[PDB]
């Protein structure tokens, strides 16, 4: 038992809502919540910008940090850090950017990330301003991710759209 509401179970782990992802973080306190980062942490919009917004910054402070230690990330790949006000842990996850030509096969591997952690807070990835049909991420959330996902979609008519055509 979790402290997730209002949830739709799509499968058995995966679970859909139409809501603020930020809220619903400063709610649960979830262990993880997924960001959907770019690979220089600059969380400067969409949900990135979002999130590190209800951190007062602090997210881009420590982000700006990592990188000038690491480097940038991989497109598909994902680093583990502080979740700040809004959770334990944030995990930045890089799904491809289709407004800058990244190949959307990435985001099988940006979902795999997910499966290192139990239970998770998320967008989907590749959505929003990413510019992936968000249909497409759901379906590879579902095939890809065997650990629970708790989705949180910002748009409410997004959300009935993708729980009617949901297979
Ligand atoms: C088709 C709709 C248009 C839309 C955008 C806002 C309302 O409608 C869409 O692209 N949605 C994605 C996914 C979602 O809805 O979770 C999205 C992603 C990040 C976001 C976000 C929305 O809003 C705040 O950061």
């Amino acid at each position: 038992v979790n402290s997730f509401s209002g949830y739709l179970k799509l499968t058995d782990n995966v679970y859909i809502k139409n809501a603020d992802i930020v809220e619903e973080a400063k709610k649960v306190k979830p262990t993880v919540v997924v960001n959907a980062a770019n690979v220089y942490l600059k969380h400067g919009g969409g949900v990135a910008g979002a999130l590190n917004k209800a951190t007062n910054n602090a997210m881009q402070v420590e982000s700006d940090d990592y990188i000038a230690t690491n480097g940038p990330l991989k497109v598909g790949g994902s680093c583990v850090l502080s979740g700040h006000n809004l959770a334990k842990h944030c995990l930045h996850v890089v799904g491809p950017n289709v407004n800058k030509g990244e190949d959307i096969q990435l985001l099988k591997s940006a979902y795999e990330n997910f499966n290192q952690h139990e239970v998770l807070l998320a967008p989907l990835l590749s959505a929003g301003i990413f510019g992936a049909d968000p249909i497409h991420s759901l379906r590879v959330c579902v095939d890809t991710v065997r650990t629970n996902v708790y989705l949180a979609v910002f748009d409410k008519n997004l959300y009935d759209k993708l729980v009617s055509s949901f297979l």
